[PDB]
C-alpha cells in the first residue's frame, strides 16, 4: 500500500531549543507530515468519513508545535507521531519532518533538522 | 522496469470540497501524474504509437478535474487513475497526486493533499 | 529623503471578503508595509529610540489583519496606514500593499490586490 | 495619487503570434495589469461599489487573451488597456504587461515581451 | 552501491517533436542525468582518472539534444543512455529524464516528459 | 512615453573578465534589456513592422555576449546599447543590465554587476 | 545619470541586535548595495581602472557586517554607505538595504529591514 | 530504521578543482548531509545527549569544505563521510552530496556533482 495523505510546509513560531536564548527569542519551525492510509474506499465512496481529515491532523500538529517549549526536534516529532497514531486507526504509519531553517548555527545552509517514521501499533 | 511518463504541476480550478462554501467559491487544484510504461520500443523506433501520448493523458485528467463537483480528493484521484488504466494497456501502473495549496485550513502550510498508486489490471 | 523601513511578505489568515462564503472559510492575506522615515540619527547614534520599531509595526498590522472581518482590502490597508501614522511621528509616509493570492476568481494568476500610499499629517 | 489595483501573473493559453506555426500550436502568455484608482473612499466606506472590481477586470483580460488569434503582443495589450478604460471611469490610468516566456527564440532567457501605460481619457 | 554522479537541469534548445510545427519553431528541453558509479577509489585517490568526468558526459548529452531533430523524447533519452553506457565502463547504470516544460498542450502544468533507467551491459 | 519592450534573464556563457583565469574558464552572464519604444501604432495596426522585433534584438545581444572576450561588463553593456540604438530608430532609449552571479568573489551573494541607460541619438 | 553598479543578496552571519539574546545567538543578514557611478568611460575604454571594483566594495561591506556587534540595522547601513563614499570618488551616491529575514518577531513574514540612500559629498 | 538528521543546502566557498584555474579563482560548493540515526530515545527523553548534534556536524563539514584545496568532489565527500562516522557511533550511515552549480562547463544546467552513502563500521 503506497497511498498517503500529506501536509507540507506547515510552519509554526515556537520557542523550542536547547539554548536558553533560543527559548527566549523563538523561531519558525517548518513541518512536513505524511500519513500512510488506504484511500480506495474513500476514493470509491467519496465519503470523508472513510478517510483521515487533515484539518484535524493540522490541529494536532499545531497544538504541539505552538505548545510548551521543549529541547529537541526529536521530542516534537515524537509527540506528533505518537499523537496522530493514537487518534487514528486508519493511519498505518506516520512520518514527521521538522526543519529549523535558522538555528543558532554560524553559517550558510538552507536548513537543518530531523525526520522520523513511526508505524501505528 | 523503472521507466515513467509524467505530467507535473497541472493545475485546475474546480469546485470540489466537503464544505458547501468550498463548492460555491472554488479553488485551484495542483495535479501530478506518473505512469509506469516501458519506453524502450518507442525509444528504439521513435514511433509515438509505441508509447502513451500525454496530451491525451492531460485531457483525461482535465475532464475530471474540471468536471462535476465532488467531495474528496480521493475520489478525483481514483477517477483519474481508474480512467487512465482503462484506456491504456501500456500503463502498467498509475500514480495520482492532488494538492490543495489553499484549503479552508486556518494556518500557514505549503499545501495539503493525497496520493495514490493504482496498478493496471 | 529616500530612507525606508520595511516589513515584506507578512501573511495572515483572516476572513475578510465581500462574498459571504469568503468570510465563512477565510484565506491567507499577504501584506507589504513600507514606511518613510529619516534614519540618519538612528544610523548615527545606533539608538533604537531614534527610529521606528518594526516589531511594534507588525503588531499593529497583525491586530488589524487578524481582527474583525471586513469587506474590502482597501478598508484593511486604510486602517493599517491610518493606524501607523497616528502612532508614529517619525513616519513621514506609509505605503500598504495587500495581496489575495487565492481570491474566488476562476483562473490562473499569481495574485490580485491593492496598494495605497498615505502621507502622515 | 499613487494608489493602484493589481492582477499579477495572470496566464492564458492563446494562439497569438506572427509566425504561422505560433498560431497553430499556441503557448502560455503571462499578464500583469496595474490600474490607477483612488481607493480612499472605498477604504473609508468599505463599499465595493466605491472601487473597481478585479474579478470583472480579470474577465475582460481573459476574454481578450483567450479570444481570436492576433499577431502582436502590442495589439493584445492595447485591446486590454482600451477595454478597461472604456468600462471604468475610476481607472485614471491602465498599465498592461504581457510576457512570452517561451517564444520561438533559440536561446536561454527568462522571457520576452512588452509593456504599455494608457491614461484614461 | 548507492553512489551517483549527476548533471541536473541541463537545458537545450532543440527542434524535436512529433508535430511538424514543433520541429519548425523548436523549444527548450530540460535534462537530468544520474549515473551509477562507484566513487570510493576516486574518493580515496583523489584522481579524476578513477571516476567519470561529467564535462565529457555533458558533451555527449549536448551533442544529442542539439543534434538532428527526432520525434520522441524516448528516442533522445535512449540515445543518451545508450551513448553514455557504451563509452564508460564505470557507469553501472544510467538514468535519463527529459522534460518539456512547454509542449503544444493547451493548459497549465509545470511540465511533461519521460524518464528511463538503463543498466550498463 | 512609458512603453517598453523587454528581454529578461537572457543568459550566455562567455569568457569575459579582468582576471586571466576568468577568460580561461568562463562563466554564465545574465542579461536584461529594456528598450524605450512607442507601441501604439503597432498596438493599433497589429503590424510587426511598426515595432521592434525582439528576436532580432536577442541576436544582437547574443553575438556580443558570445563574441570575443573583453575585460569589463561596462564594455559589453556599452557595445550592446550602442549596437541596438544604431540599428533601430524606434528605440528612443536602451537600458542594459548584466549580472555575474558567480564572479571570483569569495563570499555569499546572489550576484554582482552593472546597469546602464543609453538614450538614442 | 542612471548607471549603477550592484551587489545583490550578499548575506552575512553577524551578531547585531538590540536584544541581548540576538547578540548571543546571531543570525543571517542579507545586504543589497547599489552605487551611482558613470560607466561610459569604462564602457568605452574597457579599463577596470575607470570604474569601481565590486570585489573591493564587497570587502568593505563584509568587514562591517562581520565586525563588532551593534544595535541597529541603521548603524550598519550608515557605516557601509559612509565607508564606500569616503573611499571612492566615482560613487556619486550609495544605497544600502539590509534585511533581517528572521528577527525575533513572532509571525510569518518574508523579512523586515531598512534602506538608506546616501549621496557622496 | 528510517530516522534521519539533516543539514541541507550548506554552501562553502572553496578552491577545489582539477583545473589549475579552478583552484586559483574558487567557487561555491553546495552540500547536503543526511545521517542515519535512531531518534526515539532522544525523542523520548528530550535529552540532546541521546542524539547527534548538527552544529557539531556542520563544523566537521565546514572545516573540510573550507580547508586545503583538493582535486575531486569524491575526495571531499569521502573525507566528510569518513570524518562523521569516526566521531559518532550513533550515526549508522552517512550520505554526502556535493553540487558544483557553476563548474567550468560551457553550458546551461542547474548543477553537476556527486553523492555517496557510507555505512558506519
Ligand atoms: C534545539 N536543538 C535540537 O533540537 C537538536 N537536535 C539535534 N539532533 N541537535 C540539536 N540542537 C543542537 C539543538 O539546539
Ligand atoms: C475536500 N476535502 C477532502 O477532499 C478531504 N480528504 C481528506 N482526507 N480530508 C478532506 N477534507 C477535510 C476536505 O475538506
Ligand atoms: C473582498 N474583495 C475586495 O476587497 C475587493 N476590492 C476590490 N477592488 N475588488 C474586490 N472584491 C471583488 C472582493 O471580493
Ligand atoms: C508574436 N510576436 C510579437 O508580438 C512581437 N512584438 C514585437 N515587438 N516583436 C514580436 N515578434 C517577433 C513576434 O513573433
Ligand atoms: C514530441 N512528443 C513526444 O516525444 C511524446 N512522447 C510521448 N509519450 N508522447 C509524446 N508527444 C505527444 C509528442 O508530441
Ligand atoms: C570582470 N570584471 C568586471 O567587469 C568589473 N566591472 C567592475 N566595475 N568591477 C569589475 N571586476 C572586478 C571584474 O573582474
Ligand atoms: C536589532 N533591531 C534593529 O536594528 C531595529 N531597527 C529598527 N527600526 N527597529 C529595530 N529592532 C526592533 C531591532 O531589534
Ligand atoms: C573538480 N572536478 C571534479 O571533482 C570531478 N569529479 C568528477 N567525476 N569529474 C570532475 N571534474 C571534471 C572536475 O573538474
Amino acid at each position: 500500500m503506497q497511498d498517503t495523505i500529506f501536509l507540507k510546509g506547515m510552519r509554526f513560531y515556537g520557542y523550542h531549543g536547547a539554548l536558553s536564548a533560543e527559548n527566549e527569542i523563538g523561531q519558525i519551525f517548518k513541518v512536513d507530515v505524511t500519513l500512510k492510509v488506504d484511500l480506495s474506499e474513500a476514493g470509491r465512496t467519496d465519503n470523508v468519513i472513510d478517510t483521515v481529515h487533515y484539518g484535524e491532523v493540522f490541529e494536532e500538529v499545531k497544538s504541539i508545535m505552538e505548545g510548551k517549549a521543549v529541547n529537541l526536534l526529536e521530542h516534537l516529532a515524537e509527540r506528533i507521531a505518537n499523537r496522530i497514531n493514537s487518534q487514528y486507526n486508519r493511519v498505518m504509519e506516520t512520518k514527521v519532518r521538522i526543519t529549523k531553517e535558522n538555528p543558532p548555527i554560524p553559517g550558510h545552509y538552507d536548513g537543518v533538522g530531523i525526520e522520523i517514521v513511526r508505524e501505528n501499533k
